[PDB]
DNA sequence: TCTTGTTTACATTTTG
DNA sequence: CAAAATGTAAACAAGA
C-alpha cells in the first residue's frame, strides 16, 4: 500500500535524487519536471502541462519552502534559476 | 499569457 | 501527545 501513486517516497526526496543524479549537481526548474517524467513511472505520462499542474505546484512548492534545497544564480540571459541541494 | 517563486490554509500522517 | 511533515489547492508578484 503505497503513499503515493508512485510509491512512498516524498516530492522534496524525489528533488533530491533529481538534483543529486546532475553531473553539476544542481538544475533548473524545468529540468527537474522533465526529471521527473523520465524518471518517475508515475509521471512518464504527465509531461503535458495540460494535465500536469498539480504535482508541478508541488514541486514548486517543496522547492521553494524547505532549507534543504537553496536558490543559485544561473549566468545567462533567459534562463532560470539552478536549484542546488543546499550543504 | 505561461513561468517562476513565495506564501498561506487545511487535512492527515509521521516523528521525536 | 505535540511538533514536524506532507500533499494539495490557491492567491499574488515579477520574469520571459
Amino acid at each position: 500500500s503505497r503513499r503515493n501513486a508512485w510509491g512512498n517516497l516524498s516530492y522534496a526526496d524525489l528533488i533530491t535524487k533529481a538534483i543529486e543524479s546532475s553531473a553539476e549537481k544542481r538544475l533548473t526548474l524545468s529540468q527537474i519536471y522533465e526529471w521527473m517524467v523520465k524518471s518517475v513511472p508515475y509521471f512518464k505520462d504527465k509531461g503535458d502541462s495540460n494535465s500536469s499542474a498539480g504535482w508541478k505546484n508541488s514541486i514548486r512548492h517543496n522547492l521553494s519552502l524547505h532549507s534543504k534545497f537553496i536558490r543559485v544564480q544561473n549566468e545567462g540571459t533567459g534562463k532560470s534559476s539552478w536549484w542546488m541541494l543546499n550543504p
